[PDB]
């Protein structure tokens, strides 16, 4: 339950990061499902990528 | 990649609250064979909870 909640919360944040493109979001989310123990690292990577793609 | 795609689409649905989204993800994990039914249920709930 803990991991499913973690990936649900992290996944929701990832898909709502406004500067990511759809393939980037989908790739992070697929990685989340494949290895939920990486949720914090994937969220952090996604946020950094999002910030580098700011207008 | 059917289960992964359903997970992705569930996470994208804007009008689910956190408890509802978490519950769908848990159900997907518990029985991935039901991905299409769960996604359809989630979509229905999403549309019913559109801001009015």
């Amino acid at each position: 339950n803990k991991f499913n909640k973690e990936i649900s919360v992290a996944g929701r944040e990832i898909v709502t990061l406004p500067n990511l493109n759809d393939p980037q979001k989908k790739a992070f989310v697929y990685s989340l499902w494949d290895d939920p123990s990486q949720s914090a690292n994937l969220l952090a990577e996604a946020k950094k990528l999002n910030d580098a793609q700011a207008p």
